[PDB]
C-alpha cells in the first residue's frame, strides 16, 4: 500500500501534547486511507541528518513526514540529494523552496494573543477577587522561531487586554530550553509562584506537564492559580486548573499532507495556518470531551473522572473566573484578526523578535503587526 514515516523531533509520543497530535493525524490516515506508518524518534540531535538522509536513501517511504522547526536545518540539506522523495515539514518552513517539500507553518501570533487577553483577565479577577497579586505567565521550552511567535501573540494579548481595560497585568516568560523535561518545567513554575504568577500558559511540550502539576500543588496548598494548556486541549489532564487550551491541528496538517500523498495531488511549498482556517483555536466543549474520550478508553484519564464529568468542571471554572470582558474583547481581536484587518510580523531574525518584545513591553502594540 502507501508507507509513510513520521519522524519526531526531540520527544515523540507522551507529550500529551505537540507530537501526540501528530501522531493523532497519522494514527486516523492509517485506518481511513489505509497507509502503514512508521514512527521513529532520533536519540540526538547530532544524529538528525544522518536518519533523514538514510530514510530517504531506502526508497521505503512514499512520504517522511516531519514533526518539528529542528528538523528545518537537516532537510535544507537533505531534500535537493533526493528530489523524487516527497517530504512534509510541520511547524517550519525550509529557506529556499523545493518542488519535493510541502511546508506547514502556523500563525501562532494569532492564537497566542486570544490567550494573551484570557490570562490577563483570569490574572485581573484574581487580582480583583483576593486583593493579592497576580501575574500572567508563561513556561516555554526552546528559544526557536514557533515561540517567537507564541510570546509576541502572548505578550501583544495581554497588552491589549490591559489598555483596552486600564489594567497593568505583568507576564512573565521563561524559557526552559527543553521540550522533554517535565522536572525543570515543575521547578521553573514553582519559582514562577514565588514572584506571583498565577496564571500559567504551557509552551513546552512534555516539558509543561510540569508546569501542570506545579499548580496542582499550589491549588492543593489553597493558592488560587490556574494553568492553560497548548496543542491539544489538556483540560482533561486536572480540569479544576486547567481552565482552557489553545490548539494547534498539527493532526490535520499530517493528514492532509498524507491524504494528499494518497490521491497523487501532492505539491511543494507553504501552507500557513491560522484562526481563518481552523487551524487555531480555543478549546471548546466538544473538543474538551473528545480529547477526554481519547484519554478515557486510553486509561491515562486521572481517578474517579469521566469524558462529561470533565466538560462539566470546565465550563463551571470558565463562569467564575473569565469574565464577559475577556469574551468580549476575543471576540472583537479574533474578528479583526480573521477579517485580514489585523496580521502580524513574522520576525526574520532572533534580533528583530527581541525588538518586538522591548515595545509590546513598553505598550507600543502596532510594532507586532503590518
Ligand atoms: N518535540 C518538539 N520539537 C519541536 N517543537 C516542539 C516540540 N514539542 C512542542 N514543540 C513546540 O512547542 C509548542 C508548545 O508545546 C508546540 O506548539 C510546538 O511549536
Amino acid at each position: 500500500p502507501i508507507s509513510v514515516l513520521v519522524l519526531f523531533d526531540v520527544g515523540g509520543r507522551g507529550d500529551l501534547s505537540f507530537n501526540d497530535m501528530a501522531a493523532l493525524g497519522a494514527d486516523r490516515a492509517a485506518e481511513e486511507l489505509g497507509v502503514d506508518v512508521v514512527f521513529q524518534t532520533p536519540q540526538s540531535l547530532a544524529v538528525m541528518e544522518s536518519v533523514l538522509d538514510a530514510a530517504s536513501r531506502s526508497g521505503e517511504y512514499d512520504l517522511i513526514v516531519l514533526v518539528g522547526f529542528l528538523w528545518q536545518e537537516p532537510l535544507e540539506k537533505v531534500a535537493p540529494r533526493y528530489p523524487e522523495q516527497k517530504y512534509a515539514l510541520i511547524d517550519a518552513a525550509t529557506r529556499e523552496r523545493y518542488d519535493n517539500v510541502a511546508s506547514y507553518l502556523f500563525r501562532e501570533q494569532e492564537v497566542a494573543s486570544l490567550v494573551g487577553i484570557i490570562a490577563a483577565d483570569i490574572a485581573n479577577n484574581i487580582s480583583k477577587a483576593t486583593g493579592e497579586e497576580a501575574k500572567a505567565g508563561a513556561v516555554a521550552g526552546m528559544d526557536i522561531p514557533p515561540l517567537w511567535r507564541f510570546h509576541i501573540g502572548y505578550l501583544y494579548g495581554v497588552q491589549y487586554y490591559n489598555q483596552a481595560m486600564g489594567t497593568d497585568v505583568e507576564m512573565v516568560w521563561t524559557y526552559t530550553g527543553r521540550f522533554d523535561d517535565p522536572t525543570l518545567g515543575k521547578t521553573t513554575a514553582e519559582q514562577m509562584l514565588q514572584q506571583g504568577v498565577r496564571v500559567f500558559y504551557g509552551v513546552a511540550g512534555l516539558t509543561h506537564v510540569g508546569m501542570f502539576n506545579a499548580v496542582k500543588e499550589a491549588a492543593a496548598r489553597g493558592v488560587i492559580a490556574f494553568s492553560i494548556g497548548q496543542d491539544a486541549s489538556q483540560e482533561w489532564y486536572d480540569p479544576q486548573t486547567i481552565i482552557i487550551s489553545g490548539l494547534k491541528r498539527v493532526d490535520v496538517a499530517v493528514y492532509t499532507a498524507i491524504k494528499d500523498v494518497v490521491e497523487g495531488r501532492f505539491r511543494g511549498g507553504i501552507v500557513s495556518l491560522g484562526l481563518k482556517e481552523g487551524g487555531l483555536g480555543l478549546s471548546d466543549e466538544e473538543i474538551i470531551r473528545y480529547f477526554a474520550e481519547i484519554a478515557a478508553e486510553t486509561g491515562q484519564l486521572p481517578e474517579g473522572l469521566t469524558p462529561e464529568k470533565v466538560v462539566e468542571i470546565v465550563m463551571s471554572q470558565r463562569e467564575k473566573w473569565i469574565s464577559n470582558d475577556g469574551w468580549r474583547l476575543v471576540e472583537e481581536l479574533k474578528q479583526k484578526i480573521i477579517s485580514g484587518e489585523i496580521k502580524f510580523v513574522t520576525p526574520q531574525d532572533h534580533d528583530t523578535y527581541d525588538s518586538i518584545i522591548e515595545e509590546l513591553k513598553a505598550g507600543n502594540l502596532e510594532a507586532a503587526l503590518e
